[PDB]
């Protein structure tokens, strides 16, 4: 039970230009998308750029009535089984593209508030959940945030430049518990200095989502003042009302 969430691809980065010339897919008259997977639509309104990892070769599929979707061929197989694509049981990729190669493209991402959104690389992306595609939250996503301050940080060593990532976070959803930034509240709180401290991003990720939802306000959007708990049905429900998410399963 996951949100996939369409996030439209505008302009590919260079190492990706030769590639989507020879397929004659046009990103700009054709509707390709990377799509993340979610379990928290609500938190849509923060997104600061769009993850993917630098080891999965992603497959760039056709989705029908001109959108493709760019996911693992894991996701876009179980989508054809629930009448997500064109044929069911049919998900061959137009072609294969790595995660390296869609590094600095820019993108449109669903509700969010920031403009010039990048895709940047996440190491920590696990290749057989959802879609492989993550997106961005640092606000209230542990590994989110993590990540990102690791990028900023780092930014010539991880072949990224520094414009792309974005450092200043907007808040989205009120606690009573971590304040208005979770994420960075439990960061700090738990001392936690790696990407790769999995035991205790999951942790913070558990302590999170359970704030969030139960105790978390919505701070932005057509429904800020309400209850996350009352609220993430309703976002959920427009998003894909508006054609700009989707839920699948596994
Ligand atoms: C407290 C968490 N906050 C939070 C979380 C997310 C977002 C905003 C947030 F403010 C936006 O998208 B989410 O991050 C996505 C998804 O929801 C959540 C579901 O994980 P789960 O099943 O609960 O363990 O982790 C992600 N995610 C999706 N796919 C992957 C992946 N392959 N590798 C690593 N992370 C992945």
């Amino acid at each position: 039970g996951y949100v996939g969430i369409k996030i439209r691809l505008t302009d590919v980065a260079p190492q990706a230009q030769e590639l989507f010339k020879k397929e004659s897919l046009d990103v700009k008259e054709n509707k390709v998308y990377l799509v993340a997977a979610t379990l928290r639509p609500e938190t849509m309104y923060g997104q600061t750029c769009c993850f993917v990892s630098p080891k999965i070769d992603y497959g760039v599929f056709d989705a029908g009535n001109g959108d493709y979707f760019i996911t693992t061929e894991r996701a876009f197989k179980n989508m054809s089984f629930q009448n997500l694509t064109p044929k069911r049981g049919y998900y061959k990729p137009l072609f294969t593209i790595n995660g390296k190669t869609l590094i600095g493209s820019r993108i449109d991402a669903p509700y969010a508030v920031n403009k010039n959104l990048r895709v940047l690389p996440m190491e920590t992306v696990l290749a057989t959940k959802g879609t492989g595609v993550v997106t961005c939250v640092p606000s209230d996503s542990p590994d989110d945030f993590v990540t990102t301050r690791d990028l900023a940080n780092k930014p010539e060593y991880y072949g990224i430049e520094k414009d792309w990532v974005q450092t200043d976070i907007v808040p989205i959803v009120h606690t009573e518990k971590y304040g208005d930034k979770c994420a960075e509240f439990l960061v700090n709180d738990l001392k936690i200095q790696s990407p790769k401290d999995s035991v205790q991003l999951a942790n913070a990720k558990e302590l999170a989502y359970k704030e969030g939802f139960y105790n978390g306000t919505m701070l932005i959007g057509k429904y800020k003042g309400d209850k996350v708990e009352d609220a993430k049905p309703k976002v959920k429900q427009d998003l894909i009302d508006e054609g700009l998410a989707f839920v699948y399963n596994e």
